[PDB]
């Protein structure tokens, strides 16, 4: 749900 979009 992080940076960049795809990562959690």
């Amino acid at each position: 749900g992080y940076f960049p979009v795809g990562v959690d």
